[PDB]
């Protein structure tokens, strides 16, 4: 039982292979699923799970009813194995939370719950199941996180949180963690920039993120750090815009891309030197398909062109959040940090006429072998009996 | 594998960060979520597990009928993990039960389950899941114990146990236990006190217990003592009356508080010198509302002078029972006992146009970070199918 | 991880305290439950299982129809905790069988599960869930076993099967099993005596079962045999007769009572000396109430007094079978082995006016320490939706 | 912790001792079971696991519409322990497939699920469930492999995959793995063979595969290799044909036999000297009725004359596919590689009219003890409620 060193490079990819699919919502017209959303994976040593916010409801059921609302006092932070459906039975209880993250140093679970009013919400962080320490709202604003999985290197994890306006300029911190201690924080001094919803990942001792501005900007925002939190901060500079809006991919820029800038998508990237693996929707308008480019100048340079795309969800089908996960070298056995991401495939509201919203999942890994493009949707016919 | 000390000093804490919500009712309108009423948790070294009464009966199901009802010999006490749904298919079997009690001494649980007839009921004591002893009623009364947690210190549990009027003056005796044996007890010399359901926890090597005057009192007794049960009595001498129902707040006795007296909640408070921690519903009447109050007098003071109120359920919404838990340093790494409480969110009759009564349930640890006041209701649309 | 000796005597008792209740029909009104009948209880050095055979359906399902039947190609024999209720999503497979016995020798379990036709039955065994061996009906007329717990010995455990009619004379087989290969087996010679289910126990190195006469005894047969199955046959000598049904209690026979002989009831009887441990049900005529009855000398005396009786389930209530199960030292940590036992709880047909047959369970274990007499049945409420 | 050896030689079995039967698609009229297809049985030196394709959908619900449907996005590889219904309470996840094989060296679990579209598939190989290699498809029509049990020799294991088309010349390769990895390859040198889902098994440190030619063989094609993948090829030459559809028994081939050649069913048989244990259906026109037959010179001769005849599902029942599986010295202490046989049966579409098609299964393991037939079928009653 050691903790994860952290300070191995990324493993190069060439494309991505289907590591799991739940199927939650064609399950849960039947079975006992909670109602989902934000869900992501993260990886001990010994496994992988799925994490994700509950509804307190399940599918089915009449208090699925209203459930398109972010935050509520019912809202429980939960996991699971990878690849079977959140349910009751299956289902381990992390921490009450409306948004969360969650990552394995090595020897314990650090989960990461903010719950309470939107003037006043508190973190409180949990090691190993035990309440190690809380952070309250600093700008009384809706006090969020990544909903993904924290970084860890060395037996220290990292995570952003924002707090203050949704639609123009906000407070971004971020925050190392010891066996669920807060021990150093920063403000990231990044005026004109918008950070919500980090995708954080390790690579040779330091984290890298890459988040959504929902203010104004298409393209994704980064932040970039040591273990002292000396930060570096930027915008992915690629054409090949990232974000949900977005417009048609033409010339980028390494500022904020203004035009279709406002909302956003949680995602994810992952940097290799001045390129980029991007996971985006097909849809430049709608929360709609998905698909993984590899562009070998995107991280630094503003044309869009790029060299490899790997379709992975149709342009008509739904889509929803991604982000990143990893798996180390103590779970794997290489000598390198490997690269996965999911996908939620979201259902219900707004989009479709139910009284509930709720999504299944979808992840891959990196791989240097070969791959294939395909779909894998959600596949639930709605509506559902109770709507 | 070591037994717990005990002897460390309960923790200081500011405030309650929330630690579990399991939703049950608003999960049991669809799936199978066992009807409990007089939940509890209680911790070992490694888990905490949410023990409850079962009614033998799953929510919306013909069998829920007539669950307003306290005894009957389909009531079992089983557990799941903290936070978990109460389900025929995560929950342990622990005794046939219609009052309990359970703690860990840091080498195997101790369970102890009430049942048989109201004259002459028999409380079955099981160490590690093995019939290791048993009591029989003294006063042929309703022979009823703690519905929380038992105290442990240096591998001997305590408990306390009633037998006589519910109305009127009663028996009260405290009990060691050792590896599930009785080797001491004696009774409480406590003619003009109530005593029932009694919230006890470990503070330095010695027991203390805050119970339910369901006679005369409208604040609540009080019984410590060590290892050799050499015991002291009182009542909470605040005029923050901690009962329900109750007087408004005015100047207090430490005697028994005659006004609005008669009948009860099972609540807790936490000692700390004269100063206490009292936890109450918000409603003077029913069990409406509930709020942690930090008066730093008190124990031993009777004036309504207080100094934090923390909201934890709002007034409009139900709530129910309450009691201790403690996480003891073998579990937290921590050098003091942790106090926590749990709160049970009591739905169905009498309040409400049901054919069932059942509960889902709250938790919260002390802490000296930041908190916040918030309502954390059940969230159940009531009635159910069933009605 | 030791074999059990075997070699300490059964330990005084003087009463029964209950151990568990599983509420499985009140439960498969809506939970996913099994229809089950003869369940039974085994240990091993570290938990007691509830041990059962299904019909291959779901209480309140359709397939539950015409399961009054007792042999069909579905039934199988799975395990649970004690105490839970039997489901899919709770309960290991054990083997094809539509009889069946099953323990646990201080290493691995031994489970024997009969399954194939009337006239050509074959007992599959199983050591720690491998087939080990088989035996096939010597008579070709319903080869059958205990339905409840094998009896093991330093490293040999001992069953006890019937091949023949139900009705008339039949011949009776005692088998000695080693890590599941028969290595000894013997025809009991028993003209005149009918042997069917056969509960069997451990007692200072040796085997006692306590049968059932089905031909012409309503007086309970037993064998008692050592190691190397040198055997010893007779009746229970006492006017309080065991079986059901019977005759009212009055003098009785160290041979089979004729009187109300034909039929029966899977029970049991712990032997102490002369004296005897007598469960039956309450009523003499059907399978109605259950009780304990210590009679000290009615294991050789015939007269029809009596010491103690402690009440189990009411007269007005559904039972059924019972058996023996133990507790040995290398569990308990006692100096003795402890007698427990268990009854099933009948609901049904061909009794109630439903499709369906299935069983609850209540068990017992004996103390020295006081205990009280009660009713606790099965507590569903018939019919269900389905019927 | 150690790699099986695969160096002794199968078990000498005279007849086939029931195992398992999981009554999935009784149980699935009520519960909450997944429609499945493709199932089979693998053990590793502690447990036996069934492995199956869920349609990611529950019976009795409306997403088990169109499941005759072969290959969809929504298909997973998951496995349950043996003789449970396959649940998503009860259910590991192992991969994204709609073709798939297992097995476990002694150390782990290889998986390896296909799935993508049928111009390009993929094969993702797990190594105890992190994804270890790929394989895509070298003819660009649906890549598929054994969907039963690989064979694993000393660390290394061993599978079958065919590309190409389902009636006509395709293409077959086997495959070494090491710890998830493709070491070697060789593409079988067959023309006029054709081989679909293969079921392989170790025999005195080679494989032997029995296979469906659903070209133009009512007969079974075999390939044997060793660990350097030099191979043999051949067809059974009994005139006991083996496939599904078939003729009347008459003189055979050792080669593909032509009559009522096209189309057949999965299944297997074991190789003994010049002898050959057969499983196949009873109808030679349907997939109806199940029995195990010992030809002594069936390998290599082509009467129709054999010794014995065991039956395992009746003529006017449903069944399905078949295939091998073993239980390794290892895990059974023997001085043999166990066989063993599972049979899928198979219910609703083409065959009943219902909108969906899933399958229960049942198993046999090889004795030298006394056996007997008898039918153990599905005994579902359809149509069901969503019907
Ligand atoms: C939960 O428990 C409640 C309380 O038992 C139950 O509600 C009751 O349902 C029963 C059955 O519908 C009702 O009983 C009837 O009452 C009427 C008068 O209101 C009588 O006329 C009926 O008696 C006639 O019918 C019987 C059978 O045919 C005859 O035996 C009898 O002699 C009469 O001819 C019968 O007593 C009862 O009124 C209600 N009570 C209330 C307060 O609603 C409820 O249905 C249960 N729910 C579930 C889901 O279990
Ligand atoms: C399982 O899948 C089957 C196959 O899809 C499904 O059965 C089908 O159900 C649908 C809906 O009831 C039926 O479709 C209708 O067919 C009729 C003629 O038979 C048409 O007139 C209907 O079209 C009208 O209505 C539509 C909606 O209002 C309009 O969009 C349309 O333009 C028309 O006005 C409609 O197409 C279909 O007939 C059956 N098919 C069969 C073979 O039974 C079944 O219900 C599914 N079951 C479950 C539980 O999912
Ligand atoms: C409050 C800002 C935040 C990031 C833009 O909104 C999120 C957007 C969401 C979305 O765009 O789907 C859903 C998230 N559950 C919500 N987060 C919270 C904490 O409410
Ligand atoms: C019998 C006296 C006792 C304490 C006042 O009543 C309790 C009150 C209850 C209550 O006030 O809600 C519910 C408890 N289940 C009941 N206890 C038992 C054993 O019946
Ligand atoms: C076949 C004789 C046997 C013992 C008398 O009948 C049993 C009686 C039964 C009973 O009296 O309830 C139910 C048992 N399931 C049945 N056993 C079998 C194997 O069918
Ligand atoms: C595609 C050829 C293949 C072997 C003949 O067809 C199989 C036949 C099937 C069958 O005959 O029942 C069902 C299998 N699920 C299918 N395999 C796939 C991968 O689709
Ligand atoms: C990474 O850390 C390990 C573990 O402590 C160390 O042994 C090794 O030198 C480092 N790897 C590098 C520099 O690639
Ligand atoms: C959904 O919730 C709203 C608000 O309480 C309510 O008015 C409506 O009837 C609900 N609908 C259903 C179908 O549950
Ligand atoms: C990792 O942290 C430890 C603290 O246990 C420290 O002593 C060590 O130098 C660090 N290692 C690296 C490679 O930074
Ligand atoms: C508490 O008990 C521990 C464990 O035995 C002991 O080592 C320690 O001295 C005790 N401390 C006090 C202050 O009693
Ligand atoms: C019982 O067997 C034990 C275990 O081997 C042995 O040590 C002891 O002598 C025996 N007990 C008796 C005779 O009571
Ligand atoms: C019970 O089974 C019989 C025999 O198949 C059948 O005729 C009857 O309709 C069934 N009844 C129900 C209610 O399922
Ligand atoms: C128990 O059986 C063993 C075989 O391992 C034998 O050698 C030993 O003598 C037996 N012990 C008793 C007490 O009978
Ligand atoms: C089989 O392999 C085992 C395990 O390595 C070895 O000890 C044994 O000699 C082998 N036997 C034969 C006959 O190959
Ligand atoms: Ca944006
Ligand atoms: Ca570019
Ligand atoms: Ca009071
Ligand atoms: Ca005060
Ligand atoms: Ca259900
Ligand atoms: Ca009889
Ligand atoms: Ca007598
Ligand atoms: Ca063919
Ligand atoms: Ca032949």
């Amino acid at each position: 039982s050691v903790k994860l060193a952290g300070n191995s490079s990324l493993c190069p990819v060439s494309g991505w292979a289907i590591y799991s699919k739940d199927n939650s919502v064609r399950i849960g017209s039947k079975g006992d699923v909670f109602v989902i959303r934000e869900p992501f994976i993260s990886c001990s040593p010994l496994e992988c799970r799925t994490f994700f916010l509950t509804q307190g409801a399940l599918l089915n059921d009449k208090h699925s009813n209203g459930t398109i609302k972010d935050r509520s006092p019912y809202r429980t932070l939960m996991s699971c194995p990878i690849g079977e459906v959140p349910s009751p039975y299956n289902s381990r209880f992390e921490s009450v939370a409306w948004s969360a993250s969650a990552c394995h140093d090595g020897i314990n679970w650090l989960t990461i719950g903010i719950s309470g009013p939107d003037n006043g919400a508190v973190a409180v962080l949990k090691y190993n199941g035990i309440i190690t320490d809380t952070i309250k709202s600093w700008r009384n604003n809706i006090l969020r996180t990544q909903e993904s999985e924290c970084a860890c290197v060395n037996g220290s994890c990292f995570t952003v949180m924002t707090d203050g306006p949704n639609n123009g300029q906000a407070s971004y911190k971020i925050f190392r963690i010891e066996k669920g201690k807060i021990v150093k924080s920063v403000e990231m001094n990044a005026p004109n920039y918008h950070y919500e919803e980090c995708s954080c990942y390790p690579d040779s001792s330091e984290i890298t993120c890459v988040c959504r501005d929902n203010w104004h900007g298409s393209n994704r925002p980064w932040v970039s750090f040591n273990q002292n939190l000396e930060y570096q901060i930027g915008y992915i500079c690629s054409g090949i815009f990232g974000d949900n809006p977005r417009p048609n991919d033409k010339t980028g820029s390494c500022g904020p891309v203004s035009s279709n800038g406002a909302n956003g998508v949680k995602g994810f990237s992952f940097k290799y030197g001045n390129g980029v693996w991007i996971g985006r929707t097909k849809s430049i308008s709608s929360r709609n398909g998905f698909e993984m480019i590899w562009d070998p100048n995107g991280w630094t340079g503003t044309d869009n062109n790029f060299s490899i795309k790997q379709d992975i969800v149709g342009i008509n089908e739904w889509s929803g959040y991604s982000g990143s996960f990893v798996q180390h070298p103590e779970l794997t056995g290489l000598d390198c940090i490997r690269p996965c991401f999911w996908v939620e495939l979201i259902r219900g509201r707004p989009k479709e006429n139910t009284i509930w919203t709720s999504g299944s999942s979808i992840s891959f890994c990196g791989v240097n072998s070969d791959t294939v493009g395909w779909s894998w949707p959600d596949g639930a016919e709605l509506p559902f009996t109770i709507d």
